[PDB]
């Protein structure tokens, strides 16, 4: 059986068959769908990942079956049986991290999946080396607002050795400062990595945005600090178009949204260290980062200087201060000249990516809570649309934290 | 280390393990190759094991599991389908069955609501005029002059080789959809099947946005028969603005009764393919879902520009500004008119009331995520950092094929 695929605003109907290619069970059975989870719960084994991975590129270059197609399986099938492991060429890695990309069920950005800048950083051999190469990655990300989408790949895993690793879990985090009365200032989501900074000796700060320093590893040894020039780190002002006092409150955000802890596996190998940015939703910034409860939790505060009644749910007060939240966002990208997108474009991007997918590889493995904007969900089409959700290699995957 | 699903709150940080899950006896749609739970709609000696289950659940229910009356019952029970093929629940096996399967619900955020609910017995009904005396009965008490009482009407059960008892409609009250000439919808777009089938069977079509439908029903090896509610049994809300006094001048409006019938309710193996059940709205609902799906009556891009928006860029957030308005509108005017409404931040305040309710008396709850948390504002109600498990328990509310 196939999943029949059905859009409830417009009737139609598709089939994924696309599905038939997940070689990886996910975390529902017939008994019990775990979809709204957050996280999960041999030599012939990586040569088949490696054949497979092999094939795709050769087809996706339309000279599978052919010589330099048998040579490079003679190749990896040889480099295995001597080594255990293989490399990839820096073409093969460039189309296995678009390809990552563009089988991320959670990723609302897929449309963008072909234009994906790639750095070749496996050369690297030293904490400082990777600083160099993340400073080159934020520049270029950032090109002064006119955001473009990057990854830059460190060494893959190896048997014998401890893992390359990017400790922070972005490439910017604003630091968070636990008080001793439970209490945090800053963003609490960083309570954890603003502590590991601070134990390796970096000198914090007081305020609710304060950058923190990477924690970079090269393997088996003690992470290093860097702190990244602040003129690399570009941050957007958050003020409102009519809404003078909004301005006052001191809100502000960074412009590159750039993940950082991540493993990408790609024909079998894994990389533990391949940081990746594209640009921001602006649902991300305004709904999540600044209202979520655990998060800098402003909506209160937005709602009192807007004159709500906040004392009863149903006037809706926390409904408004989050759409003037999310607004303020997109007024102060737009002015600053920063690359963002609303969750409106977004989806109806989505939607295209959806069919453009389906006629491309007969399907396009989605999940559906995390597609769905944390506002205005109904009012956007992929609400709408059923979406089928299984994993596909190449990907991106979590991983233990290395502390 | 516990080998049930694990199941996290992100916001609060804390974990529970359901356990109830292992009591489901019917798979979902879901294998560990693909997850397909985004999807809207994906005997003899079976159904002694399913009734010898309930009575099983109904002894537990009352504390007294392994008793002298509860073997006797399971006796009683093979008894009667060894010597019929079928059997008859007593009156108050029925009152939990239906509570149990209104708790089982797993996309239905009110459940906090499941222990309070008014079952009318209409086993014994045998016309579809009766059908209607029953169903007016139902809307009266269950409406209570806008303090709403959640309440369901159970009719007889699928009975071997006899016909159903159906409700054509899908729900007690439905506004008519008259498609126009230019293919376009006047009234509610979901109801044109209804609207025509009605037609069809000899009603005479009105012409309005807001026409309440007559009742179509279907008493067993018979057509069905034509009902028109009386006017003043359909109890309805005018729909105005709190601040913007021009929204009451859109003459939109709502039904105070949500009441489904088209479901069926299973209970012990026992089929009842008529059971309207009612409760009260949440605001989301109508405010929405019912007036700005773009297939239901899509008045966003009206509203947006009473309230001098931009609609011709996304990024304005025209659409998420007004459908705040809109929503607020249906608050106040349900609240103006006493009529029970229940927003979605207080709706889902409940549900993790229920949730926690359910953890220590049951070891956890079937609740599917897409449906419990609301199309407007999903993040900032407490259900959106909830993990939830989704899993089938009977008793249940089914689909089931349209009679048609
Ligand atoms: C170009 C603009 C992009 C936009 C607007 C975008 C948007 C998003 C959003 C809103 C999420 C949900 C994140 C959350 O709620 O925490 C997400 C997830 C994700 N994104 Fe994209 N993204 C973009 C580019 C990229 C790129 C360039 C990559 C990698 C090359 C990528 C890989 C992923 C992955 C793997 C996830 C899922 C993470 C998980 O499973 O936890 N995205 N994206
Ligand atoms: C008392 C207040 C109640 C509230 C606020 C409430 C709320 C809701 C909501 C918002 C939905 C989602 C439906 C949709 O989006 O179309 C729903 C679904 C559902 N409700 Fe409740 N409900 C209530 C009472 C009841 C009662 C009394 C019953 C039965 C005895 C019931 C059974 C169900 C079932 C079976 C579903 C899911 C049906 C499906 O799968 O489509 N509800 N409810
Ligand atoms: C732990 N779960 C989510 C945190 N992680 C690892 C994660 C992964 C992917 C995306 C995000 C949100 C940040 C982000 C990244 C990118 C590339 C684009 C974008 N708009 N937002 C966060
Ligand atoms: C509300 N009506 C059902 C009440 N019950 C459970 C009930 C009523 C009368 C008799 C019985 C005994 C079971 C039984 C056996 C036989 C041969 C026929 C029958 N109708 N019921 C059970
Ligand atoms: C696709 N599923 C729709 C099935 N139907 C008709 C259905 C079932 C249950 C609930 C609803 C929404 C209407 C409703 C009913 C009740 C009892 C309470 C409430 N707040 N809303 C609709
Ligand atoms: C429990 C639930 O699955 C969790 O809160 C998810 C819901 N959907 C999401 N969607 C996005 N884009 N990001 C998130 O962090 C989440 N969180
Ligand atoms: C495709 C998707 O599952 C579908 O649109 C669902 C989403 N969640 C929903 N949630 C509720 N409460 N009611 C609905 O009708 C839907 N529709
Ligand atoms: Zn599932």
């Amino acid at each position: 059986k196939f999943p029949r695929v059905k859009n409830w605003e417009l009737g139609s109907i598709t089939y994924d068959t696309l599905c038939a290619q997940s070689q990886q069970d996910g975390p529902c059975t017939p008994r019990r769908c775990l979809g709204s989870l957050v996280l999960p719960r041999p030599a012939e084994q990586l040569l088949s990942q490696a054949r497979d991975f092999i094939n795709q590129y050769y087809s996706s270059i339309k000279r599978s079956g052919s010589q330099a197609h048998e040579e490079r399986l003679q190749e990896v099938e040889a480099e295995v049986a001597s080594t255990g492991t293989y490399h990839l060429r820096e073409s093969e890695l460039v189309f296995g991290a678009k390809q990552a990309w563009r089988n991320a069920p959670r990723c609302v950005g897929r449309i963008q999946w072909g234009k994906l800048q790639v750095f070749d950083a496996r050369d690297c051999s030293s904490a400082q080396e990777m600083f160099t190469y993340i400073c080159n990655h934020i520049k270029y990300a950032t090109n002064r607002g006119n955001l473009r989408s990057a990854i830059t790949v460190f060494p893959q895993r190896a048997p014998g050795r401890g893992d390359f690793r990017i400790w922070n879990s972005q490439l910017v985090r604003y630091a968070g400062y636990r008080q001793q009365d439970g209490s945090v200032r800053g963003d609490p989501a960083n309570v954890e990595i603003t502590e590991l900074c601070i134990q390796h000796g970096w000198t914090p700060g007081n305020g609710r945005f304060d950058v923190l320093p990477l924690l970079l590893q090269a393997p088996d040894e003690a992470p290093e600090l860097f702190v990244l020039p602040p003129e690399l780190v570009l941050e957007v002002p958050l003020e409102h178009p009519t809404l003078e006092w909004f301005a006052a409150l001191g809100l502000r955000w960074y412009a590159l949204p750039a993940v950082s802890n991540m493993l990408l596996e790609i024909g079998g190998l894994e990389f533990s260290a391949a940081p990746f940015s594209g640009w921001y939703m602006s649902t991300e910034i305004g709904t999540r980062n600044l209202c979520d409860p655990h998060r800098y939790n402003i909506l209160e505060d937005v709602a009192v200087c807007m004159d709500l009644d906040t004392r009863t749910t149903s006037s809706l007060w926390k409904d408004k201060a989050a759409v003037e939240i999310n607004l303020a966002v997109l007024h102060s990208f737009q002015l600053a000249k920063v690359t963002i997108v609303d969750h409106h474009a977004a989806t109806v991007s989505f939607m295209k990516h959806l069919d453009n997918e389906q006629k491309a590889r007969g399907g396009c493995p989605a999940d559906w809570a995390w597609i769905v904007p944390p506002i205005s969900g109904s009012l956007t089409p992929v609400f709408h649309q059923e979406m089928v959700n299984y994993i596909l290699s190449p990907a991106f995957r979590y991983q233990p934290d290395p502390w």
